[PDB]
């Protein structure tokens, strides 16, 4: 079968090597029982990483047979820049949403992976993720979609595993009996996840509804709901060329990393796109994270505030729609079902192409921003758009008479069957159900 | 036929009458032309609104042969709740929505006007809206669904009308002519319309998009974008039972307008839920407009986080589209429609009737806000929510096998036939389209 | 945990028993291994049912502890009834349709006997569906709805069972080693379900895409495909009230039931209804189904019809998304979730309550019919429907100017973006994809 | 203005003339009253057309400053090949569906004449259709895309014209009094419009919904329903490579006009693919219309049988979702329009690409066929698809536990608001609404 339930000892083993605890000490732990582990490291942009460099050196530490360090930063943003060109984003309150940007860091590094260690014929795969959330699934499937004949072994898994190195605590102690000294004596109050696009907060005390982005470091950004701390009001045009990013204050740049560089530290001084959600998981229940993406948020809102003032209203309603849609299969290790690139591909060719010009903003605490000034040489706006007559209006609404006639007769036919407690005849219908009522 | 070209010298004519001055002068040159005009008002909760009682007065100086008040207000609350249930808004940029507060208001005055006129026996019905818009449109369907013997008579319909009173010029020339001494000196950088579900801004200035909030002056909050307007930071709650707001900062009200007064005064303090919008008419063409809707938007924030620790994806999805499609039928002055009625009346049901629970907000300048707290008898979210075991995630995870296996046929054959690069197989699926690009 | 992996011995066990040899042989082999099953059968109208009070006989004679047959009809007409006001149908080849039968079925027999098994205390449940289809998952959700304490205990589950009746063979052999003479000499060339719905045939034979509907010995109608089989053409009537299928070329009914019956009888002599569809199971892979449904096809024919004569574009577009959504909620083992029910019950309300209507229809063979006569008091359909002159349509006409402005510059601009090789200007728009060639 | 409400008269007008007694007399009196007309005719494949070359012989006897025939089949054909890749068809009435041959024929024949005239150099355009249908928007549509200094010129639009020649009857005499002998002495019981794709039939007495298709005189296939008419059962095979048809039973052909003559015949021998649909216009109101499209119904069964055993669940709901939509568009005279490209495109892309394969059907009378084989190389379907386990099967059914949980949850909270009678305790939960009754 492809889900190996126990260390397949004496085989070549790859492993998504994060460099955190779990995975250290799942290595050491493979290694130690007996199976040669190699490791893979992808290199996701992460604001708070110290040096990607060193990530790998201590794989060969712990026992890794390699160790290879693999760059994700070009096919990250250019996902992100699609994802923002699609408006695949889905969990949203209130108008804030989660710009997905760890399910689009696990499509990069699920499939990138597995293609590196196609070099070193190794074909069994794992990765750290807890057997209870979504990551482990969407490594699962990219996975094998990048190679076929992949064969799957996941410490989170193995019962073995569990009962040994179930706890951080016996992680830290089984990293020590080992003869290496670790060095995880801080727990936060929640797990981190981030990467290049933005940064995801959950666990722990973020698992109770009354906590909030209060105990929160951000990484990406400041805490703007301190009033202690200082944020200047700050001017920023953000400019597209054919639905591509290319100037942020007037500065283009050599690659898209860097651009995407520079829209984090613009959003990051005032903590743009910052958002509490509560969403659904892949499988069954509910979590509860607080999420940061400063560029892709800043870039999200130039680009459709464009997309406003360019497309018609068919063409921006399946924009959101698709989109939604979109959003619900990324965050579903789907991004590159036969679905999804439908979707992709034909929000990318007919909305993303058009979207030409330059938005400036006025970014203050947050997402409290103004828009200061839209322009493009594709606006189908214009001001003051003499186009027709009176006359032409006085034929328009006279053609609306007989739908009109037979939406009178439905509200009389509804009013007759009990839908309505009154038809539109005495006033304003009434719909008969349980919330028309006052206080 | 339905609508009158020319003033139908002799016949009775009601008019909803706002009291400003293309209403004003129209009763008046109706009434010197010939005609018997009856003007119906709006009680609407219109925040600047000096006093409502004045405005019949001023129709009766001017030539009204009656003159009526009728009060909109708990209608108007009771329709806005319902969009606030259905998510009935469609006008969104980044996120900040329009709460579609001139359509929620056209479509009570539209009906309750009409209504009224019925006890007076006037069966010609027309308003002072202009024949380039979309209000015209929105009185017509509404009035024409409440009394089906409606002939229709609009000054702006009427070729004879706007030759002579066509300019602002012209008619404040016209009252002094006729011996009124009016008072408009005053001509803003853009018109304005307002109840008490919102105030929406657009003409003049506004129709360029260089000009920005800035040169509005707010009428139902403060000028959040002024850093010089102290505003602290608030803690707020908002209460549902069973879909109804039932209660703000623990404070209950007698009824919905006392409650919506209350939400409008919180947001108030903070220029919630302001934002700006290039969007699509009914008729062809868009405009722009800078809109308020404080209270509105305090109630929706907390409504959507609620329902998102409700219900479940599918419902959640069902509720995003169906209220966007029911904030365009809304839009076009189509509320009462049967399609309308149908997804309104769902999400009434099916959705709002469990939204139970209280939600804690620190509101800050603008829509930089921050979630507190969340709490609910029916939430399903549970924090740290054992339920199944790694076994059962292999089990689960294996049943996915086949369909990742037709995807992965799906990849090698949109790669045959041109649709990617490369699949799968060498890392990130490369969709073949302009878009996939650099900077 | 919930799933019993092994013969829970000494406890009481209930099982859906339906008479089968599965079944026949799960609940002696339970009994002889110590448990204590208790028989529940499900009175479907099953077509070719011969007695239905000896199937409760069967079972106690095998060694139930009690043995109950509960009628279900009412409930699933009912609920069939529903599925027709909804067009809750998704597997659709050419327009033919499966009436999700199975599914229907599934909902009323799976909530229903777990709620008789209330009455005898039984907390574990179980059927005789295989681990490799939908059914054994549908029975479970509608199981676990019905009984929250419920306990679960599957032979096809147990690792005990199937290894030693795994085979039908093993089965009879075990009847009969148990003094037990069963009679399945008989092995068709497909396997069927059915009730008063429809009947579903599959496996086996039914496997091959080069099988047809030509092995297939129709248990609700004709085999229509035989030209030796005399079908003369006939008249039929079916006329519904508010929704609700009332009468039958004239004759009306005491209750649904009959009703349903006879809708059966009519289709049935022309074979009415019967479809192949290869289709999406509920886990990954396809299978491939012949269906029956007579009644159900002739009620949604006429029903449509009507629909189409009554109801606006608007409205008739959700009956067909809102139905396929429904459709395939059904076909899940949905039917009682939230989102299911709020698509039903909208339909039902404003959509079915409007049906009233008499449509005449003449059949011959298979799904050729003729559609003689569509007559309602609620059509807004009108012959020759004067209401508007040619000078109102030159308005109406002359508003479209500046959309069609609108698309013809965006036709321009996918022209210069390389989406079609040349724009309306030189005729024919041509978009640029593999699929504009010829043969 | 674009416009021209009475005859532009010593201006060069073009005109899409079919050589009707319409287009005949507009054309006649046109030149009679001083204008130049030019006469554009498109051979669009006509089923009963005599000879096109004979059209615009008459047109220049009748006065005609020129007159062009445009073949207009090759792109009639591509993009009637493209909605059958789209399933770009929404009028449907019990699966029986119109397939938009007329909208096809508007599309091709609107850009294509209009192109055709800018070599003659006129400016002035216009057609025959009646101001009260669809059509006069489709032409207006199309041509103002295909050339946007186009000023408009319709008979039906001209009160000059109507007044003069409004009725069948002044029209013939008005030849007559200018010398040329007509021939309409036959009034058929309907109207018909035809092309290469279709053919359809309505006004007159298909007005009365109690007229049925047996008043009809076919052109593109038999009268199935009369029993007199000899049709023995056929064989037929339909392939595909790439979305595009190219093999009916074992044929190849030159190009695709060839191909789609040919299933035409196919069809044509069987009826198949005639349906009587009552659907919504683009303007207020309904018709009836009775249509034929033989060759398109039979590609479109195939496409569809094939698209079932290819795509997953997701791929397909989006094909009839969009396809639905898109059928919309088409009707609505807005097949190039952006929402309408993107939803085509995305369609052609992703989904018929992938459709390769054969399928073999058994036609009989009108709708009545079986399918006997369906086979590709690109199915995901495989007869007895061992790939998972018992135990995987109970990991996977215990782990929608959560799910069913939350959902018996929202059944107690709608029992407690009135949404249903009971809950799922006491068996079937049972919806709150008026169709909750029998007979
Ligand atoms: N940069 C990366 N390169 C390779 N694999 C990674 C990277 N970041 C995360 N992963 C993989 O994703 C898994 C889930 O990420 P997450 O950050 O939640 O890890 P974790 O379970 O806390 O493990 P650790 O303590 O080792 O970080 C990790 O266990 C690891 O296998
Ligand atoms: N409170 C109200 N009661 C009745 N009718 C109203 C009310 N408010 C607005 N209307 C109607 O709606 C029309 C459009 O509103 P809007 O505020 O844009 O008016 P307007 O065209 O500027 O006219 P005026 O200058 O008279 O306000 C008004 O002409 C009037 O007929
Ligand atoms: N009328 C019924 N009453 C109760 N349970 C039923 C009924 N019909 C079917 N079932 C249940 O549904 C299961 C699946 O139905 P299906 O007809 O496929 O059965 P099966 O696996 O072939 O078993 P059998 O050989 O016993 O019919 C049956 O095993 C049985 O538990
Ligand atoms: N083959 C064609 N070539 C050019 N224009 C055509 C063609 N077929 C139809 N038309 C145009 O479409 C209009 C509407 O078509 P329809 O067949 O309904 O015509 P009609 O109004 O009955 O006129 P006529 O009596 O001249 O056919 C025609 O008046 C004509 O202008
Ligand atoms: N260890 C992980 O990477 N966790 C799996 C991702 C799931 C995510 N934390 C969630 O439950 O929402
Ligand atoms: N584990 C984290 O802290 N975050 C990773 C998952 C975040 C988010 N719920 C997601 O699944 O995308
Ligand atoms: N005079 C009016 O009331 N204007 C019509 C409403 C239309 C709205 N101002 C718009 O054009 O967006
Ligand atoms: N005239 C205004 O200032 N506002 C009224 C219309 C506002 C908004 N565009 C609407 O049509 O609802
Ligand atoms: N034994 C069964 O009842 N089978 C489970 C239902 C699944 C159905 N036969 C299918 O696989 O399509
Ligand atoms: N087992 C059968 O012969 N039919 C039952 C399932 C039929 C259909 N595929 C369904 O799942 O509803
Ligand atoms: N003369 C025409 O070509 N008629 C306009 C097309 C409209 C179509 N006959 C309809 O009313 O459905
Ligand atoms: N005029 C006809 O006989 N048919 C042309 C229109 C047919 C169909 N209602 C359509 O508009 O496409």
């Amino acid at each position: 079968t492809t889900i190996l339930k126990h260390l397949p000892v004496g085989q070549r083993i790859g492993i998504a090597f994060s460099g955190g605890l779990d995975t250290s000490a799942a290595l050491l732990w493979m290694r130690q029982k007996g199976a040669v582990p190699y490791a893979y490291t992808a290199n996701l942009g992460q604001p708070d990483e110290e040096d990607y460099d060193a990530i790998p050196r201590r794989a060969m530490e712990y026992g890794a047979e390699n160790a290879r360090l693999i760059d994700c930063r070009k096919q990250l943003v250019a996902e992100g820049i699609a994802a923002i060109q699609c408006g695949a984003f889905h969990n949203t309150t209130g108008g804030l949403t989660y710009f997905n940007t760890t399910p689009l860091g696990r499509a990069v590094t699920g499939t990138m992976l597995v293609a590196a260690m196609k070099e070193d014929g190794v074909n069994i795969w794992g990765d750290g993720s807890t057997y209870k959330g979504n990551d482990i699934e969407r490594f699962y499937r990219y996975g094998l979609l990048t190679n076929a004949e992949l064969q799957i072994y996941k410490p989170w898994l193995d019962t073995d595993f569990i009962d040994e190195l179930g706890g951080r605590h016996e992680m830290s102690e089984f990293m020590i009996a080992c003869g290496f000294d670790y060095k995880m004596s801080v727990e936060k109050a929640y797990s981190t996840d981030s990467n290049m696009l933005g940064a995801t907060h959950e666990a722990k005390d973020l698992e109770y509804l009354n906590s909030s982005v209060k105990i929160v470091n951000p990484i990406m950004g400041v805490k703007f709901w301190d009033e202690s701390v200082k944020i200047p009001a700050e001017e920023v045009t953000v400019r597209f060329e054919q639905g591509h990013p290319v100037a942020l204050n007037g500065k283009t740049f050599s690659d898209d990393v860097e651009m995407m560089l520079e829209a984090n530290r613009i959003g990051g001084r005032h903590g743009l796109g910052m958002s509490d959600q509560i969403e659904n998981r892949i499988i069954e229940a509910k979590s509860r994270g607080i999420y940061e993406a400063p560029g892709m948020a800043l870039l999200h809102i130039a680009y459709e505030r464009l997309l406003t003032g360019i497309h018609n209203e068919d063409t921006i309603e399946q924009y959101h729609a698709h989109g939604r849609q979109l959003g619900r299969l990324l965050y579903q290790g789907r991004w590159f079902d036969s679905q999804a690139l439908m979707l992709r591909d034909s929000l990318q060719r007919w909305v993303a192409s058009q979207i030409t010009g330059e938005v400036t903003l006025e970014l203050r605490r947050g997402n409290d921003y103004s828009i200061l000034n839209t322009v493009s040489e594709n606006l189908t706006y214009k001001p003051e758009r003499s186009v027709f007559s009176p006359d032409d209006r006085i034929g328009q609404l006279t053609m609306r008479n007989l739908d009109i006639t037979d939406t009178r007769e439905k509200l009389f036919g509804y009013a007759k069957t009990g839908l309505l407690s009154s038809s539109a005849a005495s006033g304003v219908p009434q719909v008969e159900n349980l919330e028309n009522k006052g206080q």
